[PDB]
This record gives structure tokens, sequence and C-alpha cells, in this order.
């Protein structure tokens, strides 16, 4: 009969004397909070910074007795947020937020419904930009596992404790994607109970695994680094005698690779330990050094020389003739067939 | 004769008891709700962040019974946004909002006006930066399609139901332009509803067509694609002795390809596939190293030789004249007709 | 006697009934609206985003008969912004904002004084970021016509109407200037007066006229592309007979220029149609490769050769001799005399 | 005996009716107020946008009859800013913000004291990004004159009057310094009483003198302009005979100082006029060029030979030998002798 | 029995009369507040502000009478930040803020319990901004001591005073690592006690010492240092006789090392004093110049010659070639022990 929100203006107004302010079951056992997530936006994962935005509906559910309306014939009772500042609501927060706020366009972004029984369905769109400190090993074949906490800041792990549900406690869009990573279907979900001076609180917290898109750094970085090798080769396929030529080719290649070493870690944090884009530029870098170190070798042994002198100092330049066309494929495709085995296998 | 605001304060005052966290026809059918909008600004369709900046007039229309006044002469009681915390309002967000905002620059951007029969206008100006995933198969020639999304947050869908209104539900701005596309004039107009865990909401959604003014990247890109190649080609128009003229005129050139084709993806996302803007510079790079590998083969069968050594030796610098002399404008004009039909077509 | 105040709690409190929700003059002719404002800054005329900031002092005017003091013996009476939000105010919005805020340091910056008439001026300092497309066919030497245009929101045309005042609708400030451009003091007022869906509201809008300073271009770039064919001229200049010299300062002009266009369009929006600053760099270009393509035909004839055989090669030498030596210089002035009178009659 | 907060509930309160919009000496003679400053932060003076952020203490002191307790026994009666909205305040703006914010960090970091007989110090925080055109001519060695000026917006001039305090009206923080600058401690102090159609309203301003530190541009733009002469001189204590030795050091030097020239200009804003680093890097560069172009004197001259033909080529590469060995460094020294000087008096 | 937060309507109502605006011991001894943190963020050190980010959890702790309760049967009685607005709060600032803010996501994080004998523990998390001098005479080698100080900003030192708690006044999050740095263990706490003309008001601060990662400078700036000298070193064992070969060898190593160079400050502050990572690309320039320079020396002494001729040139290449065979790597070697262990002892 009544208006419902006129039924909730004595459902928790001054009669009744439901106070906000108050958790439910108190005095008693914890507040048994089940959680789970939904993954609208995903992606700008910078790790310039080592971070990343998602926008998810964070829904929550606990039990509150003072909500419980027997009257009303029907299961739900949703509400416009309007009030939503006026029933009592945990104070989860991230642990790693690093940046968040809420959506506020044309009405707060709010979800909320009572069950009869006191459940408190209580969901929000939230975009949130986390903290997850990236591992760079292994950079372009690099598995990335970025996480997500959600802590309790205020009340202690003996008035209020998380868990997530066991009914799909982490949905992803439909067509979810990135332009860089594959979200791999299984997401961990394990405890992360912490502990201060100040008491213990509750958490859980959600890793994503993340795998990289290889296409991409394969174009940009590989092929480049690929070219030069091969034009570093036939290099050594020029005329016999040493000429000119061989200056050119040389050099230039070297300063290809010094330039495209720049270029690689353009968008990379300054991390110390050594990572895999490089040992691949840097090999790389060796073997066009061998090719200007090379005819440093033909020009020295040929300023050398005249019977007896041109009789082994062509010699040498034959016996270095034999070695060098195959050498260079021979240790340079010994190198990636090693490289990326090392890498194929984690 | 009162005052219509004074009217007001007992239209929806607590006089007549005008709730407003209650929607219309409550316990009845879904609230219909018709939409449209109106586009002021378009642009900064930023692709390093997939994404895009609107400045749209959201009008929606409803019908609420509680707000029929009668005893009033007109059709139409505008009033200033003051009061329009005051009624009931949908709570309609942007399903790809990725950040939106109010503009409050000497009022709230707002408008508010009700018709004898309940009809409710209800128009505010939005800012948005809506998310729309970029295919870039066939980059200076593709055809995005961003869309943006209407959702209802919190009430199901039957309760509230969303439409767009058949008279031009999609205006735009007379003069409106973009610096790099073409808004198309069809839109189309069709339904996204939605469902969770929670329930299935009312969405509809307009998809904007935009097609790439291609008159830019035909300068900067491929006009520097397309000298170099020319300048390939007068290299081999170069003396008949072989000299360090193609060994400048051949390293050269490569080296413009190799940085052409690092601030080809300069404002581009690192997607894994491959576009269509790196194979025409690809194949642009493997004819220039033909110059430099043309050569090689001049060079080398040069320094082999004299009656029958230069007997054979020129027949050979010969052969590779005519040929080389018709057959890098003859693949590679094939390849230009063959490309671009390609991209005609689509 | 009494505080104004405190006199005007009773101008327009309950007392009297001031209801700040109803226009003056109401079911009359509209409320005519007096502006004109005052520009502090001005600049940061973006072209990367075709925007701009400026900050302005907006006052308005319009005659308000509920505000009607007679017992006070004075014709002003100022009052902080504390009670601005008690009185009626006119919601004029920016129709091409892009972004505007208040300014709130250490007080509202606003200004409120009411005349025994009735008269309310109006005055608030904004920051304003006002889109204006850009018009980029003269590049450097472009007259861009930024506007600024103020319409009403809510209220139709007839209800409210905006007018520009007579009296100096636009200042200055005294020592306004900008780092590249000149504001015209020629400054255009007409209306803009809008049609949509809804009805028709008041505009008004004044033309900002922006004059390049075209010295910093004529240095970066102009220069720099003037030093590339003097330095491609001497090329010529270079010994009578083809050696590796000409091989040097063909090439290397070329990738100067090559680079040069490059930065060229560094800050510049991707516009397709083609402006003026890079068709100056266009035929820059063509010039400088004139240099390459010039010694191919030296280096071309030279080794086709011998009485007769020299007897014709040299002539050949001496004939492009006497022609480059001047035509370059020829072709290079008429172009130069050709290109600035197209653009000194605009 | 009572609390002083319960005090000033009738120091102030409804109570003695103190009413906060209304100035002190009303109708009377102007409100005195006399400011000073303390510089905490300085710096970030961006030149691309000639502007800077300052992070200063503003205090107040104005005389308020209307705040003179007498029963209390002391002098000094500090408040908490909880009520520092419930007093009157002078609203002093910033005539040149371009942004300012308060800081409100675990409390609004305000300050609140009243003397027995009304005055008032009041002290907030503030960071502002104030502009100040800045004068490029003599860039590297430029005295930046950047103000900041304090305006009263709504009060008239025959209503409320700024002031500085004689007792060091600029505090500077104990070790404040800058990366790029020396804040002389001379600090002019003069009013900047402004005039509008509105009328005539309080200005103060402080002038901060700023002088540059020359060593970062003595090393990152000198010296590699310094390196390139003189290495662009010992390419002409080159090998006697004219090689391709001469084509590489003279091609090689002019191309970074085409770089260089890039760079130079890098942080700087688009200003026509012409400064002081760019006529340096000007000057250096038709140095390099006199070296490419002297060759062109010497390959010339050398084709051109043969008894009389060397016995008067060689003659010509004698007499431009012993000039150029001493030439260069010559006009060079004398003309860095001479720029110096010109900025070494300013 | 009654809920607690209805026992605390009375606790703090208006009933007992609590007073927020009036601190503890009113007129007594000043408020001791102890103080301690706890760090989960940290890092994002930027050098070209000089600033960086800490994400800490600010635990206060001061003693109010006022809050004594003694009915309730325990310890602790916490309590929503709801009402945290309620209760007296310490005004701390930070002194070196430059910018700061609260975390509002899902509630403010806040904490607030309180035991029997009225101790207040006060606990928030704030994102500070905070300003820290960077001192770059040994730039990849320095230990940067970057501060955060705790003040008062109302309160004079009569009247407030701060204090860090003895037990781990400062603990850090169990996993904290930076990209860049290592937070050494040992944590300065230290007074900053300051004065102004207002009075003397409490400080506290503790010094977070900081020592860089090497290994990311070692490899991008070192190594690529480090190449360029030895490709100069086996320049010079290019073939005997002066050919283009050492022409090409030593220009190229040289504009390498000018372009490292420029990226050599590409993140840093434009700081006047020289540090340390120039001066070794300021030594591997004069290296690699000593290149060039010194085949100037070899190609003047051959341009000089003939037995005499010959017999005295050559005994010039000698010597000039049993001396640079070992003086570069001679004096570098020399130089790179003495360059490591005058950083290596600090
Ligand atoms: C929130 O969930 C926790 C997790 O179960 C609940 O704690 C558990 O509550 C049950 C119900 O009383 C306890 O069962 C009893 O345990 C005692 C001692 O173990 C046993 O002797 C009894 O026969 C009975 O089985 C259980 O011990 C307790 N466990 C823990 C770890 O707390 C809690 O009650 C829930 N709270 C709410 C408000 O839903
Ligand atoms: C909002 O619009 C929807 C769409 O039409 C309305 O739902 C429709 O309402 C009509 C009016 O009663 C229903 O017509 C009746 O349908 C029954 C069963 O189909 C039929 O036996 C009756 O003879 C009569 O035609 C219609 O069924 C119903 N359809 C749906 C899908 O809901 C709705 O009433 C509108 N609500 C408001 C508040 O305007
Ligand atoms: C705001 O300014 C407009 C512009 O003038 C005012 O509208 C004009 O108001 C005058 C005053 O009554 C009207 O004059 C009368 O016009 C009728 C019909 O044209 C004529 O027969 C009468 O003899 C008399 O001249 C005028 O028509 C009217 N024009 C328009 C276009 O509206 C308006 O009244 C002003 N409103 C306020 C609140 O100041
Ligand atoms: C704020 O400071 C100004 C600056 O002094 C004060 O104005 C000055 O007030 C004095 C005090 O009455 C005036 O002195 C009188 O001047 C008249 C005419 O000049 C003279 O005949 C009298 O013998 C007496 O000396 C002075 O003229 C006046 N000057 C100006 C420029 O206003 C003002 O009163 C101060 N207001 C407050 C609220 O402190
Ligand atoms: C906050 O902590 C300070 C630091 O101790 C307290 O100040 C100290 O308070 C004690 C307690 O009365 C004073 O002791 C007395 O000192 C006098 C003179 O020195 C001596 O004759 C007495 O026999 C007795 O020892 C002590 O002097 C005083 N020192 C200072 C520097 O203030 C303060 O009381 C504490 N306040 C609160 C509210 O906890």
């Amino acid at each position: 009969p009544m208006p419902p929100s006129e039924f909730l203006d004595k459902l928790m107004g001054k009669v009744s004397g439901y106070d906000a302010r108050i958790r439910p079951n108190f005095k008693g056992p914890p507040v048994n909070v089940t959680c789970n997530i939904f993954i609208n936006s995903f992606g700008s994962i910078a790790e310039t910074t080592m971070d990343y935005r998602v926008n998810i509906f964070l829904r929550q559910q606990w039990n509150d007795p003072r909500l419980a309306y027997s009257e009303y014939p029907d299961d739900s009772l949703d509400l416009d947020p309007s009030m939503l500042d006026s029933i009592w609501k945990p104070d989860l927060f991230f642990a790693n937020e690093k940046g968040a706020n809420f959506h506020e366009v044309t009405t707060d972004n709010k979800l909320l419904r009572i069950s009869k029984n006191g459940n408190v369905l209580y969901s929000i769109r939230i975009t949130l930009v986390l903290a997850c400190p990236m591992d760079l090993k292994n950079f372009p074949m690099d598995v990335q596992t970025c996480i997500m906490q959600l802590e309790s800041f205020g009340y202690t792990m003996n008035d209020l404790i998380f868990e997530w549900d066991e009914k799909g406690a982490v949905q992803v869009a439909d067509g979810l994607t990135l332009p860089q990573f594959i979200l791999k279907e299984e997401k961990d979900l394990r405890y992360c109970t912490k502990h201060y001076n100040t008491g213990k609180f509750t958490c859980i917290e959600a890793r994503f695994h993340l795998e990289r898109q290889m296409g991409y750094y394969l174009i940009q970085m590989y092929i480049p680094s690929l070219l030069i090798v091969i034009l570093s080769w036939v290099s050594f396929w020029i005329n016999m005698d040493a000429a000119p030529a061989r200056v050119g080719l040389g050099i230039t290649t070297v300063l290809t690779m010094t330039t495209q070493s720049s270029g690689s870690r353009a968008s990379l944090p300054k991390v110390s330990y050594v990572k895999a884009i490089d040992i691949w530029m840097a090999v790389c870098l060796l073997f066009v050094f061998s090719a200007l170190l090379e005819y440093a070798a033909v020009n020295f042994i040929a300023r050398q020389h005249v019977e007896e002198m041109r009789k082994l100092f062509i010699s040498r330049a034959k016996r270095i003739d034999t070695v060098s066309r195959v050498a260079f494929p021979l240790v340079f495709l010994i190198f990636n067939i090693f490289y990326w085995i090392t890498y194929k296998i984690i």
C-alpha cells in the first residue's frame, strides 16, 4: 500500500532507530561480506609507471538484521542511491589504489537492493589505477601478474571479514580485449590478511595473469634487428679487393644498431637488471661490430704486402672468405635457435 | 496568478507528496524513456588511447503522472535547474564513459520543462571521453565505428526501459567537422540489452561511422616512401663503371626508410597484427635493399675479372642494366596498382 | 540606519517574497541582458587541439524590478558573493566551452552591485578553453578568426535575450600581448541565434581576429630551407671533373631536407589539405633532388667516353655548366618572388 | 572562565549581531589591509608557458572594531579555521593567477588570531601558478622580472585598500634555492591601482628579480658550439693536397650545427624576435659553412690546372693556407670577445 | 547496553559540551601528539621536478580528557569516520606538500579508536607528492636524502607539540621496493622547529636515505660510452697507409658521442654545476677527438714527402704507431681506475 520509500522512512529512519554508524551483529561475530567484480574496461598498462586502469562493478553482499522487512510481499526492494548514504556500508578500500574515483554522470552509478532477510546487494562503478610491479627479466615474452586486493581500513578482523563468493567471483565483459595482452581465463583468488601495530584487517585479492602479444615487438624491434645482420653479411659478399665499399657497409649498419638500441628502451622503466630485449640487441651489436672488426683484419693483412708477399696475403684473404661466408650464418642461427627455446619454455 | 515556482512548491513539495525517490508508474509497467542527442563537439580521437571526446546535449523524455498540472493555462512550465534535484530523474549512465563531466560555467547547463500531461523534457550538456576499440587492419584507409551506449545502472528492465525517438534521434551541429575524419550521415540505432548476475538492464546505442581523410597520410608518409624509390632507381642510372657513387646512393636511401619506418608508427598503439601502412613501408624496404643488393652482384662480377674475362663480365653488366632499368619500375608499379585496388574496394 | 545586508535580508528574503527561481518580468517581455567582457589573459593557442585559453571578466546587466530599493539614499549597494546565490542570475553558458572554471582563491572572484531602479551588475572571473577550428591553407601567413559565443541554455528566446552594450563591449588589458599573434583591435559583434527541436535560444558572439608573428617561422624553418639551397648550388661550383665531392654535397643536403620536413609539421594537426609551409619545403626538395639528379647526367655522359669522344662529352659538361650556374638561381628566385606575393596579398 | 570558542559564540554569533556580510568601518574610511608573504616553494619556471609556481603563506591584517573583546585577559585568541568562514574576510585575489588552490591535507592550512583591539591576523597557504611574460632578447643571460599582484575584486578603492607592511613585507625560506635562477634579495614593492568601467580597485605587487645560472647552458650548448669550430679548423690542417678528407670533415661538422640549432630552441616559446643563443649558433653556422665554402675555392683553383699552370695554382693554395690557418682563429676570437662583452654589461 | 554511537551522542554531543573547536588541556601544557607513518607506495622520484610520491598511513595519538569514557567495559571504541569531523583533530600539515590528497574510494580511508583514558588513535591514508631538492654532483652514484616534515600550521609551540613514538616510528611495507633506488633501513628522526614573525611551531621530520641502482645507467650510458672508445682504437689498427678508412672510422665515432651526450642529460634538470655522468662522457669526447686529431698528424706528415723524404716520414708513422697502439689503452684505463675509485669511496 504505502510507498516503499515512505516505508523505508520507517525502515531505517529515526523510528526503529537504524543508526548507520553501528555495524550489523554488533558485539557478535564479524560481518561476513561476500564480494565479486565485473570488468568493463581494462588496459592502459603503463610500464613507465607500472600500474593499470580498470573499470569494475564492485558488488558487495552482507546481512543486516536491522534491514529485515516483513510486511512487504516481495523479495527485493531496490532504492535509488539518494538514500544510499542512509544505511551502513563497509569501508572496503583498495590496498593499491594509486588513484580511483566514482562515476557521477547523470546519477551516482550505484545499485542498492535489499532482500527480505536483510541481504544487502551493493554495487558501484569504480575506475581504479592499480599499482602492480612489473617483472621484466624476459621482457617481450613476460607473463605479468598484476593484482588488486580489497582490504578493510577501519574495522579489525574480529569485526569485519571479506570473502569471495563461489558462483563466479570475477566476471569479465563479453568482448573485453586488450591492445597488447591476453587476460588469461584462470584467475586466482586468495587471502592477503594483513597485520599492523593497530591490529589485523581483512583482505582478499584476485591475481590477473597477463601474457603479451608478441606480434608488435616482433615487427618494430626484431626485424630491424634482423635486417642489419643480413645487411652486415652481404657486406662481406662485397668485391674481393678491399675497397671503400666495406668502409661504408660496416659503419653504416653499426650506427643503425646504436640508434636501434636507443629507441629499444624508449617506453621502458629504468630497471637495473638486464632484460631479454636488450641481450638480443646486444648480440646484434657484437656481430655488426664483427664486420668492421673483420675488415680490420683484411685491411691489416692487405697492407702487409712480391712473390712470397702476395702468395701469403691472398692465402689469408681466402681462408677469411670461406669462413665468414658461413661463420656469421653459423653462429647467428645457432644463437637464434638457442635464444627462442630459452623463452619458448616459460 | 500565483508564481509557478510557488505553484511548484505544491506541485512536488511535501504537499501532494511528490517523493523523488520513487519512479513513476510504480508497480506498473516500466518507465518508457525516449532519448536523443545533439553533438556540439566531436574529435580528439586518440588512437594511442582508442577513445574520443564528444560534447552532447542529452535530451530525455518520460511521463510522470505525479507531475500533471491542470490549473495552469499553458503547455510548458520550464524551471531553472536549482530545483532539478527535486524531481525524479532516470539514472542513465554511459556504459563506456572512461571519464565524463557536467558543465557548470555560470550555471549548471541544464534544461527542464514539463508538459500538462506530465511529459518531462530533461536536457543536460555533457562532455564524454568514450572508449571505442580501433580496428587497424587497413590503417590509413580504415572505417572506424566508434559507439556510445546508454544503459541504466540501478533499475532493471522490468522497471525502466530506454528508447530512441523516431523524429531524428541524433542531430549534429550545422558546421561540425573533424580534422581527420568524415562523420558519415548514416547513424545506426540498435539495442544492446544487457544481462548480469543481478538482472537485465536497458540499453540503446548509436554507432557513428568514421572514415579517414587520407590526404594527410598521403603526404607525410607515402610521398617520402615514394621519393626514396625513385631516388633508388636513378642510383642505377649511375655511371656504367662501378664507383663509390653507388656506394653512397645505396646505403643513404636505405637509412632513410629505416628512419621513415621509425616515425611510421609514431602515434600508433602497439597492435600485434600487421596493419596496411607498414606493409607499404615494408615493400619500400625490400626494394631499396635491392639496390644495395644489386650492386653486390655488380661489384661481385666486376672483381671476377683479359679477353675472355672482360668479354663475359661486361656481358653481365649489360643484361643487368637493361633489366634493372625497367624491372624496378615494372614490379614497383604493378605492386602499386595491386595495393591501392586492395584498399579501394573496402 | 539599519545595516544594508540586514536591509537585504528583507530586500530578497522570505519577507517580500523574492523567489530566486523566477525570472524578472515574468509572463512579460523577455529579460534584456547586456553583456561585455574584459580580457586579462589570452594565449596558449594550441593548434594540436585547435583551442585557446582566455581569462575574462564577464560583466552582465539586467533589470529586476523586485530588486528596486527606495528608502536608501545612494545609487549602488554592493554585496559580497556570499549571498550571490540568493538573487536570480541568467544561465549564460559558452557554446564552445571545452572546459572552463571559476576562480576561488581567497574568495569567489565575483562582483555584485545593484542600482536603485533594479539594475544588476554581475561580474565574475572566468578561465575558458575555447574551441576555434583553425584554417591552415596558408599556414605561416594565416589570419585565424577564433570566436567565443554566449548562449542561454534553459530559457528560450521569448523569455531571455542577450545583447552587447554599445559603450565598449570588449575591453582588453593595457599591455596584453601574445607570443605568436597580434590581437587586432577590430573586434566583430554579431548574433548567432540558435534553433533546436526544443526552441530558439539567445546568442551573441565576438570574433577575435588573429594574425601571426611570422618572425619565428622565418628563422627556424625558412632560413634552414634556404641554406640547403645555396649549399646545393655551390655543390655545382665544385671542381670541373666529376669526383666523389659531388657524391657528398648532393645526398648530404637532400637528407637535411628530409629531416627538415619531418620537424616541419611537428606541432601541426593532421590536416588532409596542403598548407603553405610544406609546398615551400616541397619545392626546396625538388631543387636539392635536382642536384643529385644533375650529377646523374654529368656522371652518365662522362662514362660514355678518343678525339670525337672527349670532344663531345666535355661539350656537354660545358653547356651543363653555364646553365646550372644560373638556372638554379634563376628559377629559385623567380619562385621566391612568386611565393611571397601570393601570400603578401592576403 | 567560559571556553573562548563558547566566548566567540557570543563574540560574533547572532548575539551582538556580527554580520559577516558587512565590512568593518561601514560607511566610513576604507578598510586598510596590510599584507606580507612567505615563500616556501618557488620554481618550475616554464618558459614554454611563461609562468611559474609558488607556495606562499599570505598573511593579512585588518582592524575590525566588531571583534574587540574586552573581558578576556590576554592579547591573542587564536581559533581553528572551522569558524574561519564566520568572520569577515577581504576578497584578495591574484590578478595573474592562471591557476591556484588551497591546501587541505589533514586540515585547511589556515591561521586566525585576533588581538584585543580587533586586529585580525589571517594567514593561509596558497599554491599559485603565476603568469609572467618572459623577455628573451638576451636569452641565456637574461634577467627575468616576474611579478605577483594582489587586487581586490569586489570592493572599490573607496571601501577597501591594500598595503604592504614595512617590517619585512616579503620573507623567503631559509634555504630556498632554484635549479636555474638566483632569487635576488632586492624585492620591489609598488602599487598597481587599477581602473575599469566599474570603478577603481586596490592593488599591490612585489617584483621578483631573477637571474639565470649560466652554468648549464654553458655546457649543453656553447661547448658543442665550440668543438665544431675547432673541429672545423683542423679540417684545414688536413693534408696539403685536396683529398676526400676535407670532403668528410666539412659536411660532417655542418650537419652537427644543423642538428645543434634544432635542439637549440627545444624548450623555447615561438618568439618572433631574435634572441641571443641563436645568433651565437648562427655565427657558428657561417664559420662551419666557410669550411665547405673554402674547399670549394681550393678544389676550384686546383682543377684549373704545366709550368705556368702549377706555378700559379699552388701559389693560390699557399696564400689560402697562411690566411685560413690564422683567419678563422682571428675572426672567431674577436667575435667571442665582442659577444661576451655585449652581455657582460647588462 | 545502549549502542555506543548512541553512547557517543552524549560522549561528545551537546550534552557534556564537547566543543570540537577547543584543544584538549586548554590553557595548560601543550598537546603532546606522538606520530608514526606506514609506507605503502613509494617511487616516481622525478628529478625533472625534484619531488616524489608516497602513500602513507599517518597515525596520530594525543590524549583528550574530555573523551574519557568510564561506564564502558572495554579498552577501545572504534567509530566510523562519519563522525570523525566531530572530535578535535590536530592540524598537522606537510611543510613540503607540493600536492596531496585523501583517498575516498567506497569510504573515507580513515581510522578512529579511543581508549578509556582518552587516548585518540587517528590514522588516515594520504598520497603526498613531496619536494626534495636533489644533489647531483656525482649523479649515477649519488645518495639522495629526501625528507618529509610534519608541522603544525595554526597552533604555536606553546599549545601543540609533535613527537615521534619510540616503538618503530616509521614502518615500511613488507615487499616495498623501487625501480631505481634502495630505501636504506636507517631512517633519521630529528626536529625541525620553525620560527616566523607569527611565532614558533612544532615540527618533526624523517630523513629517507636513497641510493641508486647503478645497473641501468651502467648499461644505457657507460657501455655505449665504452664501445665508441674501443671502436676508436681499432680505427688506429687500420692499414698502415693513410686511406679514407680512417676518414670514416674517425668522424663516425665522434658523431656517436655527440648524440650520446645529447641523450645523456635527457631526463635531467638544468643544473648549472657539473655532475659526474657528463665528465665521463666528456673524457670520452676528447679521446674520440684524439683519433681524428691523430690522423691529422699522420695525414700531415705523410703529405710532407725521395730517399731522405720517405726515410723520415715513415720514421714518424712508426713512432706514432707503437705509441697510439698502447697510449690510448694506457691513459684510458688509468682514467677508468681513477674515476671509479673517486666514486667508490662515497
Ligand atoms: C561469519 O562466518 C564465520 C565463519 O564460519 C562464522 O564463524 C563461525 O561461526 C559458527 C557459528 O556459530 C561457529 O560454530 C560454532 O563453533 C564453536 C567453536 O568452534 C563450536 O563449538 C560450535 O559447536 C559451533 O560449531 C564457528 O566456530 C565460527 N568460526 C569462526 C572461525 O569464527 C561467523 O559466525 C559468521 N558471522 C556472521 C555474522 O555471519
Ligand atoms: C512502455 O511501453 C511498453 C511497450 O509497448 C508497454 O508495454 C505494453 O503495454 C501495452 C499496454 O497495456 C500492452 O498491451 C496489452 O498486452 C496484453 C498482452 O500482450 C494484451 O492482451 C492486451 O490486449 C494489450 O494489448 C502490451 O502487452 C505491453 N507489452 C510489453 C512488451 O510490455 C508499457 O505498458 C509501457 N509503459 C508505460 C509506463 O508507458
Ligand atoms: C527588451 O527589448 C525588446 C526590444 O525592444 C523589447 O521589445 C519591444 O518592446 C517595445 C516596448 O513595448 C515594443 O514597442 C511596442 O511595439 C508594438 C508592436 O510593435 C507597437 O504597436 C507599440 O506602439 C510599441 O511601439 C516593441 O514592439 C517590442 N519589440 C520586440 C521585437 O519585442 C522588450 O519589451 C524589452 N523587454 C524588457 C523586459 O525590457
Ligand atoms: C586608512 O588609511 C588612510 C590613509 O591615511 C586613512 O585616510 C586618512 O585618514 C586620516 C584620518 O582622519 C585623514 O586625516 C584628516 O584629513 C583631513 C583632510 O585631509 C584633515 O583636514 C584632517 O585634519 C585630518 O588630518 C586623512 O585625510 C585621510 N587621507 C586619505 C587619503 O584618506 C583612512 O582613514 C584609514 N582608514 C581606516 C579605517 O583605518
Ligand atoms: C607534554 O610533554 C612535555 C614534556 O615533558 C610536558 O612538559 C613538562 O611537564 C612536566 C610535568 O609537569 C614538568 O615537570 C615539572 O617541571 C617543573 C619545572 O621544570 C619542575 O619544577 C617540577 O618539579 C616538575 O618536574 C616539566 O617542567 C615540563 N617541561 C616542559 C619543557 O614543558 C608537558 O606537561 C606535557 N603536556 C601534556 C598535556 O601532556
